[PDB]
């Protein structure tokens, strides 16, 4: 169908580990990572085209990056995961608090384990497609 999860870590480790849970999950999965927020969004058409699933990997991505691009992927009819993981927790609680009062599927932490957990965790809820979050 097509389906975006967004992934926020300011840490560069913790995108790349998350990157590795995607490939162990499922190789058909289109995986992406472009900070350029605008690129994502060339990348999300794409993968509509392609009708399928896509991960998305920014380092650094601050509240009005998430939005922006989340939105957009709403604007395809596509249906959107959110993992946000980084030390700055606070920070990922106001990007949390946009997205929820939508009813994106958004999810906070700081820990490695945890983040590639939840990772594999929201790709086997994609690939069974029937837990739609709203």
């Amino acid at each position: 169908m097509g389906t975006v999860v967004i992934v926020v870590s300011r840490d560069e480790r913790i995108l790349e580990e998350l990157l590795e849970v995607v490939l162990k999950s499922d190789p058909n999965v289109k995986t992406v990572r472009t900070d350029d927020k605008e690129k994502v969004k060339e990348e999300i058409e794409k993968a509509r085209k392609q009708g399928r699933p896509i991960v998305i990997f920014i380092r650094g991505a601050t509240e009005e990056v998430v939005r922006d691009i989340v939105e957009y992927a709403q604007k395809e009819g596509l249906r959107v995961l959110v993992i946000m993981v980084d030390q700055d927790q606070e920070e990922l609680e106001r990007i949390y608090e946009q997205l929820k009062k939508d009813g994106v599927d958004v999810r906070v932490t700081d820990n490695e384990d945890e983040a590639k957990k939840r990772l594999k965790e929201l790709l086997e809820k994609v690939l069974e497609h029937h837990h739609h979050h709203h």
